[PDB]
C-alpha cells in the first residue's frame, strides 16, 4: 500500500528526570519521535517541515533505500541538509523488515545523542516466526544518555569532552519511567534501541529472554539471555514468557547509567508488574499516574500507520 | 534438597592493588563473596545477619524467583531493606540452572560498582552438556572496577562523575592476581562475570575458546573466540583445551584496563601456567606465593554448599 | 611454506587528522603496519629490528603459538623485551585459519592504544567458506581512537586520566579517510577489528551485512546486521552484496565517535561509492585523491607475504 505521512521537526522542552528539563528537537514535538508502523512492500512517502532553528535530516535506519539512495537522509552525501523553514519529502519502499528507526543525520553527536531526534520503524513482516503470531504485548524501549550542562543550549553536547550524567529508556529516567504492566499468560515481545550514544545491559529480573532478532532479522539460532547488551545504531528483539508472576523490575545493568546527575536511583529502569499481584503500601510505585503507552505498546495494536503519543510531547515556548 | 546458609556482610578493608587498599561491605567478611553451589531443583534457605552500618539487600541474580517474588531482593520494588544490624532470609528453588550471581540491589552503583556487593552462585543441571562432562577444572573469573579517590569513604563512588583508575579479577590486580594453573589434557571450564559496572574483553593467549553458555543458558549453537566481550551483569560460560604448553597471559584486552592508578601494567591479568614449563629468571611470577583456589576451583570441586576463602577475606 | 620476512620498528610522525599530528612507534614506520598474508600452515620467520628508543615486543593476537610459546611475544612472561636498537627472530607455524593481527605487547595502553603499533595478519583456510570464494574485494577496516593531548608525548597516554578525541579507520579520522568504492554485483569481505581501546559499532547504510566469522574462525550459525559493535581485540568479518547502487556511507554509530577535536563530523566514516552513480557538486568527496589500498584490497590480491603501503608510511 501507499502510506503517506506528515512530520514536523519541533523546537521543544522535555522532563526527562526530576529536575532536568531538555531542550530537544523533538519529531512532531515529542521525543521518542512518533511510532511509523507498516506492512513489508508498503511504499512509505514522509514529507518534513523543519519547524527549528537548524538544519536536520531524517535517515532510516535499517532501510535500504533499494533504488531510492537518494532518500537516504546523510547530508552531503545524498541530500543537501533540510534547512530551517524547509520541508524535504522521503520516498521508500520498505522492503526491509522488522524492527527499524528514524533519526537525523545532521550533527548527529549532539542531535542524535543528546537532542531527541529519533524514533522507531516497525516493517511487519508479511511471514512472521511463529513466535511473533503466539505475542500479546510488543513493547519499545529506546535507550539513550543526556548531558545534563548542555541541556539549556542547542549548539553544544555530544563530545568526548561533554559528561552523560542522566540515562533513560523512551526519554525518561525512574522514577519518571511507567511499569511495563503484564497478566499471567502474556507473551511480551520486547524491541531494544540503541538510540543514543551509550551501552546499556538491559537485564530482566524474574525471566530470561528469548533473542530472536538482530537489527530487525530474524537469528536463525535464538538464544536465552538475562542481560542483553545493546550498544548505538542497534536492535534486539526477544520475547518473555509471562508465567511468573511478582513485581520484577527490569533495567539497564551498567552501574553508572542507575544513576541521575550522580544520585541514585535513576536512569532506565521500569518494573514488570503482573495483574494479580497485591500492591504493598512501601511499593515505590503504588498510585502511579499510569500511561499504558509509555512503550508504545497501545499505538502498536492501532493498525497501520503513525502514531503521536502524548506522553511524550514536550512544551513548545 | 533443601539446603540453608547463614550468611552476613561486614564492614572490610581489601587489599585490590599494590598502592590501594578498598574499603568494602563483604558478604562474609570477604570478596568475591562465598561461592554457593547447589543442584536444580534445590530448595534455597540463605539467612542474613547485616553487620555493617548501613541497609543492603541480596538480589540472586538469574533466579526466576518462581513462586517467591518477595526474595527477588529489591528494595521498595519485593522488600523493605535489611537494615544496619537486622537480619532477613530469604527462600527460592534452583530451578533455573547454570552459571548465575548474586549482589546488593541497595545502592548498586556504589555497592556492587565498587564496594565489592557479590558472589557466585553454581547451579549444576541435572543434565549437563555433553562438553561439561569432559571438564576438569572449572574456573571462576569476576571482572569489576574500582575508583581510588572513594577508597576509604562508604557513601561515595559509582557515578559518570567519579574515575575508574584500578581494574581486576576476583578483586585483585596484577600483579596480586594468581596464575591459572594447568597440566596438558586439562578441559578448563571459565564463567566470565561482569560484576562490576566495566566491560571486559577477556583474550586467552594460545588457545581459542568455545563459548558454551550465555548467562548460564547453553548455546544451541556455540561459538569460538579468542576475545569474549563481559558487560555488566552478564556471563559467558567457555571450554579451553590444554593441549598447548607454555606460559600464556590472559587479560582484558581493554586498553585502559591493563593499567593501575595509571601505572602498566595492571588489572585483569593472569597467566595460564602449565605444569613442567621450565621457569625462566625473568619470569615476573617465578616464585609467586600460589593461591590454588583464586578461581575457586578447589572449592568448586568440593560438592554443594557455601564456600568461604581465607584469600578473599578482608580485615576489621 | 616458509615465509620470511624483516619488520623494523620506527618512530615516525602520521597525520589522523586535519590538524593531529600525531607521534608513533610505526611496524616498517607506517601505521596500521604492514599487511602479512599467508596460508593456513605456512611456517612463519620474522626478524624484528627495534630503531626507536624504548622497547616493544609483537605478539601474534591469535596465532596459538604451538608448541612455540616463547614466539608469543610478551614481556615478562615469554620473553625479554627487545630493547633500543636490538632484534630478535619470531618463529610460528600458521595454523590458526582466518583475520588476526599483531602488536606490540609492551606498554600496551599507551603503546597500542595511541602508538599505532599493529597490523593485520590473514591466514588463509585450506578451505574457505563457499561465499568467501565469491568474494571479489576484500577490506580490512582497523578501528582505533587517539587522545590528542599526547600527540607529541611518547611516554604518556592511554590511561583512564586521558582524553580520546579523535576516532579513526586505518589510522585516518574522515574526511582524511577514502571510500570504499564497488561496482555493482561486486562481493565484499570486510575484516573489523578492535585495535585500540574504544568500541566501535561499525553500520553499514543501504544493505546489511553477513556476519561469518568471529575472531577468524567461521560461525556455525552466521547472522544478519545493519551494525556490528567491534570491541578491542575482536575480529568480526562480515560480507556485503553490493546489490544497491548509490552513495551509502559506512561509520561508527556510537555518537561520540563521529568527532574530531570536539568538531563534527569526523572520525571512523567511509562511503561505498558504486561507479557509475552520478555525481552532485555538493557530493562532500566530489574531488577525492583516491587511494585504491586503503583497505589493503589491493595488497590483498598480491601474493603471501608481508606488504608495506606508502599511504600509510609517517615521517621521520
Ligand atoms: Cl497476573
Ligand atoms: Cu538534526
Ligand atoms: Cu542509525
Ligand atoms: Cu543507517
Ligand atoms: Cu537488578
Ligand atoms: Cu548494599
Ligand atoms: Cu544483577
Ligand atoms: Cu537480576
Ligand atoms: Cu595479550
Ligand atoms: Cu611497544
Ligand atoms: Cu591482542
Ligand atoms: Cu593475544
Ligand atoms: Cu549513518
Amino acid at each position: 500500500a501507499e502510506r503517506e505521512f506528515d512530520m514536523t521537526i519541533e523546537e521543544v522542552t522535555i522532563k526527562v528526570a526530576p529536575g532536568l528539563d531538555y531542550k530537544v528537537f523533538g519529531f512532531n514535538g515529542q521525543v521518542p519521535g512518533p511510532l511509523i508502523h507498516v506492512q513489508e512492500g508498503d511504499d512509505v512517502i514522509v514529507n518534513v517541515t523543519n519547524n527549528t532553528s537548524l538544519p536536520h535530516t531524517i535517515h532510516w535506519h535499517g532501510v535500504h533505500q533499494k533504488g531510492t539512495w537518494r532518500s537516504d537522509g546523510v547530508p552531503g552525501v545524498t541530500q543537501q541538509p533540510i534547512e530551517a523553514g524547509d520541508s524535504y519529502t522521503y520516498k521508500f519502499k520498505a522492503d526491509r523488515i522488522g524492527t527499524l528507526w528514524y533519526h537525523c543525520h545532521v550533527n548527529v553527536n549532539e542531535h542524535v545523542g543528546v537532542r531527541g531526534m529519533w524514533g522507531p520503524l516497525i516493517v511487519d513482516p508479511k511471514q512472521p516466526l511463529p513466535i511473533e503470531k503466539r505475542v500479546t504485548k510488543d513493547v519499545i524501549m529506546m535507550m539513550s544518555t543526556w548531558e545534563s550542562a548542555v541541556a539549556d543550549k542547542y549548539g553544544e553536547g555530544g563530545t568526548p569532552m561533554n559528561v552523560a550524567d542522566y540515562f533513560s529508556v523512551n526519554a525518561k529516567s525512574f522514577p519518571l519511567t511507567q511499569p511495563l504492566r503484564v497478566k499471567k499468560g502474556d507473551v511480551v515481545k520486547i524491541r531494544f534501541f540503541g538510540a543514543g550514544g551509550g551501552i546499556h545491559a538491559m537485564h530482566s529480573h524474574g525471566h530470561d529472554m528469548l533473542v530472536t532478532h538482530k537489527d530487525g532479522l530474524p537469528l536463525d539460532s535464538p538464544y536465552y539471555a538475562d542481560t542483553v547488551l545493546v550498544s548505538p545504531g542497534e536492535r534486539y528483539d526477544v520475547i518473555i514468557e509471562a508465567d511468573n508472576p511478582g513485581r520484577f523490575i527490569f533495567h539497564d545493568h551498567v552501574d553508572t547509567h542507575v544513576t541521575a546527575g550522580g544520585k541514585h536511583p535513576g536512569g532506565p529502569i521500569t518494573v514488570i508488574e503482573y495483574d494479580g499481584v497485591p500492591v504493598d503500601d512501601w511499593y515505590v510505585w503504588k498510585d502511579k499516574d499510569y500511561d499504558p503507552n509509555f512503550f508504545y505498546s497501545e499505538s502498536l495494536k492501532q493498525g497501520y500507520g503513525m502514531f503521536d503519543h502524548d506522553g511524550f510531547k514536550g512544551e513548545f515556548e
